[PDB]
């Protein structure tokens, strides 16, 4: 009885060449709207990022993969939107610092509070402010973190780890870049340590390599990270037969899945945007990657069991899910792995939804840490930058453009983006807010004092 | 009373270092946006455009003028809101053509039809369609068409001419252009001639330049098009106080404002973005334009002027007010000119709320045509094109960065970019729509025949 509508369907709907035939409504939508509005509460929230995904990301991926007229049935069918601002702080000044990394926005809308770029769960004076994961768990919801990246990268490791750098990823690191945060010096620990300690009943994603290191201190001193976990009682899984066998998951037997020793593979392969790549070069076609997997767990399928596991808990879930290579892609200027992460990001919406239109109780958000560099450009283009043509399946070209950046990685953008949601206080959404307005919705909507 | 309310303050509401402190929004929603949903008949439409202002443009004129944490009285105002594709179509194959221009563009929401760049008032087969403003003659409503560009301009241009180039300003150009239109082969004539007969009400902007032209045809050859003007019963003024004279305007004595030869004056100036001009120049603060003058109206004039006149009929009006230079300011990398001429965009649109407001039964409509280039991006960035560093209200730099092109003049981006209205049937531009749909919406909320 999903007593409250999705979108089912704003491809175009008919010839895109005729008199009406690229509208993407079939009739008024002030009653679908009313029917979209609920204040009651909310017993799960899944929170779903595309890092990087600004609105460039989420146009050229579904003109390459659905057709300009075409719809994500996943991405576009959220009925509200607005746009949020994302910017961070500058560390000493205090004043706004136009374009955030993953650490400070994902703080933001994990804690409430702005910081500096490069934090995680602390503020500029570098103090710990508690996320909306350790919030939910200590209230007695079950909780969730999938990523396809690293579980030492920003966006997951915000929710479970308070650090003065984002490089802190394990003992060794921890120790020459976060002294105030290293076991060995009184402090509460590496990420992954932290990690270890927040305990949320699910976590899936990569980053295995740190899991290999020693504890310099504690309980755990000299053994690795690893041993620690089976000593805590965590059930670790490594592949997708391993997920999918797992039966239950929770404060006695929490789930760890590491099925990557860094970052998980991404869904198609492609070659590099080149200088004048567009007009020195023939059109891209992307293709699947081999090595991504039947061993391997997809986005979707590790946001499905994760909702399966944690949906057994009577007082409700939080679940954050990561599509994490967008990003890592438009800093490689990649279109292909860039809009493969997409789409794989829309599968897993996909399955949110269908979830939560089912139970009715769900707050499903879907919107990116920061904007990035990609553009959508005239074909015939004579840039500066990176280029390439790809061939859509409109049976056309696009062109996309990196050019902010003569380093070897394209930067992040400081541009609003994007927000959209489902469910129960999904009103929070419209309009213009702020990525910290986000953490004061996700509370406000499961009752958390 | 304020049956539909704007949204009053979305600033941040604090200290933006402390917890809470950046947070826009005061507290649920739910109630607010129920209450912004209505399905009565418009009597009114008032749209607004800011030519290539994408959520970028919106963005780094906000963090500039009012910071980062600050708002947009009227832009930012508006409750409902969401994201629009505007992709056009390629003339020889019917196929999509990611990236469109200011004529095919505006002949999407003016007639709601896709074409071909370059193209006005016509589809891909060269066949023309009625425009909104056309049909608002027709059922009775007054009409005004209102921009800070020449009027023969794209944007204006569309809701009263039909063309197969977009470069037919006058007679000469239109005969050697577009020679099917050209009057003396039995067109319907060039965008000016068009202007002259579609007889709007209310016609403010520039272009004065096209009308020395003469006819080569027609009851007014040899006149020029400012004789035929006033010929045909036009009021014709030139600068602001004669536009303040004027006390009416309707199908007997129609308003034609000409304020300048070409485009009219921007607001601001600064310098041009150089390559590495963050790093190897020092930021810029934005100049206001000694040479703007008090003897020409700014669009928030010509806004509130066009306002009182059309509202005296009691059918109702249709209104478009463009600023124009956001679009031709980004193209010259020029960043103080094209926030300039954004922050200009602003009031128009608060004139325009504050209006509706009041009346009760507009609907207000503010968007872009299209997306742009310029891209906020970190302060030390070292980037292949045109970079400039600003000081912004804040105190704080931003840069700004120009990289999509190599020749003197910055291209249009193809993101879909923000839509947001307030009033009856604004739900109708809620999460994802096409730029044709836009003139559906319209056409449907005046229920026009
Ligand atoms: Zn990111
Ligand atoms: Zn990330
Ligand atoms: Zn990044
Ligand atoms: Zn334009
Ligand atoms: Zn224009
Ligand atoms: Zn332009």
């Amino acid at each position: 009885t999903p007593e409250m509508p999705v979108l089912e369907n704003r491809a175009a709907q008919g010839d895109i060449t005729a008199p009406g035939g690229a509208r993407r409504l079939t009739g008024d939508q002030t009653a679908a709207l009313r029917d979209s509005l609920s204040d009651k509460p909310a017993k799960n929230i899944i929170l779903l990022i595309g890092d990087g995904m600004g609105d460039s990301e989420i146009t050229a991926a579904r003109n390459y993969a659905e057709g300009a007229g075409g719809f994500f049935k996943g991405i576009d069918a959220l009925p509200l939107t607005g746009q949020y601002t994302h910017y961070a702080l500058n560390k000493k000044t205090g004043k706004p610092d136009y374009v955030t990394d993953s650490a400070a926005s994902a703080t933001a809308w994990s804690t409430g509070v702005k910081t500096y770029n490069g934090a995680l769960g602390v503020d500029i004076h570098e103090k710990d402010h508690p996320t909306i994961l350790e919030m939910a768990k200590a209230a007695g919801l079950a909780t969730g973190n999938v990523s396809t990246a690293e579980l030492q990268d920003a966006t997951p490791a915000a929710l479970v780890a308070h650090v003065t750098s984002r490089k802190c990823y394990g003992p060794s690191a921890t120790s020459e870049k976060c002294p105030g945060n290293a076991l060995e010096k009184g402090g509460k620990g590496s990420i992954t340590e932290q990690l270890l300690n927040a305990r949320a009943d699910v976590t899936l994603g990569g980053g295995a390599k740190t899991f290999a290191e020693t504890a310099t201190a504690g309980e755990w001193q000299g053994k690795t990270l690893r041993e620690q976990a089976q000593a805590r009682g965590y059930q670790l899984v490594s592949d997708a037969a391993s997920l999918n066998s797992v039966t239950e998951a929770n404060q006695q037997k929490p789930l760890l899945g590491l099925f990557a020793d860094g970052n998980m593979p991404v869904r198609w392969l492609g070659p590099k945007a080149t200088y004048h790549g567009n007009i020195d070069k023939p059109a891209v076609t992307c293709t699947p990657n081999p090595q991504r997997n039947d061993s391997v767990p997809t986005l979707a399928q590790m946001t499905d069991k994760a909702i399966e596991l944690l949906s057994k808990n009577e007082k409700g879930f939080f679940l954050q899910v990561e599509g994490a290579s967008i990003d890592k892609q438009d800093h490689a200027a990649n279109p292909c792995g860039q809009i493969g992460e997409t789409v794989d990001l829309d599968e897993a919406v996909q399955r949110a939804l269908e979830f939560a239109k089912k139970e009715g109780n769900t707050l499903v958000i879907v919107t990116a840490d920061h904007a990035h560099a990609s553009q959508i450009v005239a074909p015939d283009t004579k840039a500066p930058g990176l280029t390439q043509a790809l061939n859509t399946k409109d049976g056309a070209v696009m062109v996309m453009s990196y050019g902010n950046s003569e380093e070897d990685s394209q930067e992040h953008t400081g541009s609003q983006l994007r927000i959209a949601a489902y469910g129960p206080h999904a009103a929070n959404v419209v309009g213009l807010t702020d990525q910290t307005d986000l953490f004061y919705t996700m509370k406000a909507a499961l009752g958390l004092k």
